[PDB]
């Protein structure tokens, strides 16, 4: 072990499941929280938190692959093509909504929509009458189009392009009935922790119905947003740093899943492989994920990213504060040392 990080045994096709937990793992100010979610009273069999807890407890803490089948199980995802049947967003919406219900009343309740939560602002524009809707709209992630997009700038702006309404798919403006108009969303603010969802794996139907799209597609290290703000910070532009990149190997169907981070921030990529973890290049983690083309039509070529994680420059330092052993209460710590007790008599 060079790196310092342990990896996660392969225990099934839980595809990006292992990706995830080291990605949420290295998010610092979420593990800190994490570790104190009240489970003392928990069943130790059904509670995901604690689940939770006691991964990034091994992985903080064992030499070994750590290992994931309480948390499977705690969460109920346990026959052969669960994971198949879901993907990475569904997953990691699963998961902090348990964690975040579980700091219900606590010190550290509202970690969740601190470290992920944005604003937009979705608005609808009559274009022959006077009226405009503008309501404010929260996200915690980021579904991006990469479909005939050639890098994040292109998805970024799709995504803030007007849409027209007319014709078959005219806008209810109440009094004035049916109106021409123009829908759009702007970004009001971006969250310290940016999940960037690229959108291959795109269901095209009737009704086959599963793709995987390989193409080219761009994304930066330092990643500068403030251009799709309704309104910019000259005190903190936003300025987003490359944390983690979730990398999937092959077409729809079947495929492999690594990920790639540089916990600290500080450009020094590992690469994690379920349980082997090594030290890579910066262009191993980046520009060798952004897809391509070997043969014609397609090889495909074929170890791309479909989901990326950025940081807010401003915002670095305190999510990826130093964790230590002291920030995690003696309650769980006796705990797992009792669980690492009872499975030590076999
Ligand atoms: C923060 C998780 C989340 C929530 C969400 C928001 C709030 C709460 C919550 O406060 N629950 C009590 N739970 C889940 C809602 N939609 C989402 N797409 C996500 C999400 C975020 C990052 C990802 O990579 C994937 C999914």
């Amino acid at each position: 072990k060079h790196t310092g990080y342990v990896g996660l045994k392969n225990q099934g096709a839980t595809c990006y499941m292992n990706s995830l937990l080291q990605t949420l793992f290295f998010t610092n100010q979420l593990r800190k929280a994490v570790y104190m979610m009240p489970t003392e009273g928990d069943d130790s069999s059904k509670s995901v938190p604690l689940a939770l807890q006691r991964v990034f407890y091994e992985l903080q803490h064992s030499d070994k692959p750590v290992g994931t089948k309480k948390l499977t199980k705690s969460f109920g995802w346990e026959t052969l093509d669960s994971f198949m049947q879901h993907d990475v967003q569904e997953l990691c919406r699963v998961l902090l909504d348990n964690v975040e219900n579980k700091m219900k009343g606590t010190c550290v309740e509202g970690t969740i929509p601190k470290l992920f939560r944005g604003k937009m602002v979705s608005y609808i524009q009559c274009k022959e009458v006077d009226y405009r809707s503008d309501r404010r709209e929260d996200y915690y992630d980021i579904q991006l189009s990469i479909k005939g997009k050639k890098n994040i700038f292109e998805s970024f702006v799709d995504y803030v392009a007007v849409e027209q309404l007319d014709g078959d798919n005219k806008y209810d403006a109440g009094e004035h009935g049916l109106q021409e108009a123009e829908k759009g969303v702007k970004f009001l603010t971006l969250p310290p922790v940016l999940h960037l969802q690229l959108m291959r794996f795109m269901y095209d139907p009737q009704t086959d119905q599963n793709i995987k799209i390989n193409d080219r597609f761009e994304f930066p290290e330092q990643l500068p947003l403030d251009e799709f703000l309704q309104k910019t910070d000259p005190k903190d532009p936003a300025n987003y740093i490359l944390h983690a990149v979730l990398v999937h190997s092959g077409d729809n169907h079947g495929g492999h899943y690594v990920v790639y981070l540089n916990p600290k921030g500080d450009g020094k990529w590992c690469k994690f492989d379920d349980d082997v973890v090594s030290r890579c290049t910066k262009e191993e983690a980046i520009e060798h994920n952004y897809g391509g083309h070997d043969d014609d039509l397609s090889v495909r070529h074929c170890t791309n990213a479909y989901m990326l994680v950025y940081i807010r420059e401003s915002k670095l330092s305190e999510v990826l504060q130093a964790v230590t052993d002291h920030d995690i209460p003696q309650q769980l710590v006796e705990r797992l040392q009792e669980e690492k007790r009872i499975e030590a008599q076999k």
